[PDB]
């Protein structure tokens, strides 16, 4: 079902499906079923996501299960989800599940540095935000099929003063400060 937002998200960016990797083909061969191709190159989906459901457990978050848990014509194979693409989902799951992106970002950090200057070189909390949304949408899209299930995702100082020579030991006074 995260497959399907890459069997059905991927695709929808002029992809099609069939065997050969390269954007230039504008196609490629894992775009179906997991059954089908390896789960080792399919494990370039859900194992990520596996990782980002250990580390969800790992958050101390309410995975707990509730419930039952689990079109533009698209060549190649099209799936068609159900009661999920509706799903809400509260604020701070979105938070854990950008921490999450945060930890698979810089777990793949610890090769991609090895290797030019890299734009992404940063940890996410300091990466600029439009780059939030590369990781942060997969994980939301996560945060639907998982709340889909029913599941829940929930766990120096300076001062300034003055020259006392000015102190005023008498009488009404005022002064005053703008805040920044």
């Amino acid at each position: 079902n995260i497959h399907e937002l890459w069997a059905l998200t991927r695709i929808e960016q002029g992809w099609t499906y069939g065997p050969v990797r390269d954007d230039n083909k504008r196609l490629h061969p894992c775009l179906v079923n997991f059954h089908s191709l390896p789960e080792p190159e399919r494990n370039y989906n859900l194992q990520m996501s596996g990782e980002t459901l250990k580390t969800l457990l790992a958050l101390g978050c309410h995975v707990g299960m509730a419930d039952e848990k689990a079109y533009m014509m698209s060549n190649g194979y099209k799936p068609a989800p159900l009661d999920l693409s509706h799903v809400r989902l509260t604020p701070a799951q979105t938070t854990l599940v950008d921490r999450l992106a945060e930890n698979g970002h810089n777990v793949w950090a610890r090769d991609r540095v090895a290797q030019r200057r890299n734009p992404r070189l940063v940890p996410y909390r300091l990466l600029d935000e439009a780059t939030k949304r590369s990781n942060r949408d997969s994980l939301c899209q996560a945060v639907r099929t998982l709340l889909g299930y029913g599941y829940n995702i929930e766990p120096r100082v300076r001062i300034f003063r003055a020259e006392k020579s000015y102190t005023v030991q008498s009488g009404r006074w005022y002064f005053e400060f703008e805040a920044v």
